[PDB]
């Protein structure tokens, strides 16, 4: 399959072409145009002209008719997904099913204005009048997409914008550009005015710049590694900047549960680490289980870790599939060897096969090794064992350059309400998984994981929109 | 009158000195230390290090205590404004009764807990759970204020980080820091610990980088120059940052007004064009006149303008005192000549003294004239005669650099919706000026005038904080 760019409805060819890989063999499966700055150039030009006038109720239309599309289309967009990435079939139908969820909810919150009133008789010098308070949407909106959600995290970038009358270009990485190309498609024909949205697709090299540096964007939306956002954040310069980096988050197990609550426990922990092959910003990265309970914790994970069948990612009967691809599944297996020679334990480990990395779990890892201290994007199950001590737990979760999200089980308010206060992060799930959370609540980390702005249908709404007040005599 | 630095309560001299003129007579009336980087270095250190404790009510007491010794000391205070920037003390007394509310209404925003909750089972796989918001405070924030309001923006930036446990540093011009110091001595008496404020002083080649470039801020709030601002949108890499320029703020004038209404709007003109001796970024620097009243309007500006007395800042008759300093002074009546030159009309200028300029009236301005093209940050009355079309009117206000303020004198409901639409500013005041707004209505402009963000006490607290939400079984 070889598909152009879509640039404002027209499709845009280039001789060069990139290929795209499914890592479960390496096979090509399609290919897109090597795009060039110009082509983002013209894309950001069009989208700057353009300047949306859709009722809000034409905004809802186009939205509903998105996810509704999602829903009917879900076997052939999540085949997409699993042939570019390489996770499997069920971890790409669920990501269909949070698109379909952003769409909608973004759809919903058209009919929402959050505009105030300010009364203005408030101190000795205060005036008969009103200020009242009003969004308008911005020139253009540049997105930059990561590989691990190929379709939600261009939904969770596209759809705030639509729903408040921007125009955006998005440029998805070159391992998956498909599944974005195909959403557009998808966009023109539910109604979006074409100018509206531009996918252009290329190396980092050729048109990555022109994403952060056009003169048009007021705004630049970014989901990616560190390393690229830190590049971002030093080039986008007057502009507005949404940055969310990785995590490294921690899945937190406390010791007054119970062996059924352990049980429950190691449900979340293996789910958490493993699921999208591992490949989430709020992947469970570290499993902290304080000490005393370690010992009943751990053969709980154990046997739900090899419970998981691993494999074929279009079998529908495989739950893990690969990760993204052979270096990186090379890489984190190196990790956790290096972590079992500085004392780590591994339990379950029957063998990597190039992409295809099984769900390995491994005790007693060092808090400092790579495996855990820096963020590992694969489908690995670490548990380090930390103090029977909060105080210390907490200083462990807190210790690496990230903060994202968190899980900690525990039946103890007092104790809850510690590591709620106390982790350093943007989101702290008690009883669940760090990536839990609904497509419109507040997402977004500190630290090195994000640069402090939030995302998620609403916080996104607000980031793409200018208020302007006006006050009226009164 | 020297003043050493202000480095969390401890005063630092140094033995290089910044000499501090007042404008009106070019003497020194002050002398502030020649800051080094390493000075602001230990602020921000010690910034980062201590983490405010305050309960709100505790924050609320600093804060009315503030505002009471401001009212107090009303008179001193002023008269040091007045002698380092050499605004009359009409004006001087004017910004202490800004600061003052400012100072008022951040305390009283302290018993206000924006939290949202949001419950969770809202979609096919939903959980019985809810998520609940929260905001903390950030490690160190940078101030960096502008010479027009050597009290009211410090205030501003420092009232919120108070409100909010925030330590913060400020830097503020070497043209007027003195005012800077005199309110930190203020605010330590008023019970704020002293870790929490630090104000440093010194040549921007010396110590204005290390404001941008510390590892330990997290935000950088700067109101000041275009070139400065986009200096620091350059250098500030992977740091918030909220940044508020200039404006070149319109009072437009339209066709439906009766004579009396003129007469009002002349007011308005005057005052907006001249308070402050026209040093305000929403300063009113074009007056839009639509032709067809222009004949009528200008005779009501001139004989209001020839009305106001410019003079000895300290004299208390005194309206309006001089700018910044004479090389200001004297490029704005160059500016002045150019235009007539290009086809102005200099209706009333009775002459320049040194920094002391007059409140120049300008009828018939080239609206590409540097006059009002340019940011012109002076006391100068400058009609811009415009048709009767407010398509064209639109045009020519948005045809600018710059999108901050602005004001629209009509009667006419359908003409005044259509200014608000369709000015491109983030602020439009009917039947008032550009200036006008309370100290917690969101502030800030667009396209030159600002990165987008929003100022004000209010707004101000949002962003000198992060959201962690955190989610419970339910």
């Amino acid at each position: 399959r070889h598909e152009p760019m879509r640039i404002a409805g027209r499709l845009v060819d280039t001789d060069d072409r990139v290929e795209v890989r499914y890592p479960w063999n390496d096979t090509v499966v399609g290919t897109v145009p090597a795009g060039r700055a110009e082509h983002a150039r013209e894309a950001f030009a069009i989208a700057a002209a353009y300047q949306p006038k859709l009722t809000r109720y034409e905004r809802q239309k186009i939205l509903l008719a998105t996810a509704e599309a999602l829903a009917a289309r879900k076997e052939e967009i999540s085949d997409v997904i699993t042939l570019e990435l390489g996770i499997s079939k069920a971890d790409s139908l669920y990501e269909v099913g949070r698109a379909f969820d952003v769409f909608t909810l973004a759809g919903q919150m058209c009919i929402r204005d959050d505009g105030e009133i300010f009364s203005c008789d408030l101190t000795p010098h205060g005036k008969a009048r009103k200020i009242f308070t009003m969004r308008e949407p911005l020139t253009a909106i540049s997105a930059i997409t990561p590989f691990n959600h190929p379709l939600n995290m261009v939904a969770h970038k596209v759809a705030p914008a639509i729903a408040t009358n921007n125009c955006v270009v998005v440029k998805p990485t070159e391992l998956t550009p498909m599944t974005a190309l195909l959403l557009a498609d998808i966009l023109y024909e539910a109604g979006l005015p074409p100018e509206m949205l531009s996918v252009v697709t290329g190396w980092p090299a050729d048109i990555g710049m022109e994403m952060i540096t056009n003169p048009h964007v007021d705004l630049v939306t970014f989901t990616g590694s560190v390393p690229v956002g830190k590049l971002i954040a030093a080039n986008a310069h007057y502009k507005r900047q949404v940055l969310e980096l990785g995590g490294n988050d921690p899945l937190i197990i406390l010791n007054d549960l119970s062996d059924d609550d352990l049980a429950r426990a190691a449900d979340l922990a293996v789910a958490g680490a493993t699921k999208n092959s591992g490949q989430r910003c709020t992947a469970v990265k570290r499993i902290l289980c304080q000490e005393s309970v370690a010992d009943r914790f751990v053969p709980l994970v154990l046997e739900r870790a090899k419970r998981l069948r691993f494999g074929d990612p279009m079998d529908r009967s495989t739950d893990l599939g690969t990760v993204i691809h052979e270096k990186a599944a090379a890489l984190f297996e190196e990790r956790v060897m290096r972590a079992a020679e500085e004392g780590a334990d591994i339990l379950y480990h029957p063998g990597r096969s190039g992409a295809l990395l099984p769900p390995i779990v491994v005790d007693r890892v060092p808090h400092q090794s790579d495996l855990v201290l820096e963020e590992t994007f694969g489908p690995i199950i670490p548990i380090v064992r930390v103090p029977d001590d909060d105080d210390a737990t907490i200083t462990l979760s807190n210790s690496t350059a990230f903060g994202l999200s968190s899980g900690v089980c525990t039946n103890d308010y007092r104790r809850m309400q510690k590591y709620i206060a106390g982790l350093k992060v943007g989101t702290v799930n008690i009883w669940e998984v760090p990536g839990y959370r609904i497509e419109m609540s507040p997402f977004g980390g500190i630290k090195d994981s994000g640069n402090g702005y939030k995302e998620g249908v609403i916080e996104a709404m607000k980031s793409f929109t200018n208020v302007k007040t006006f006050s009226l005599p009164w």
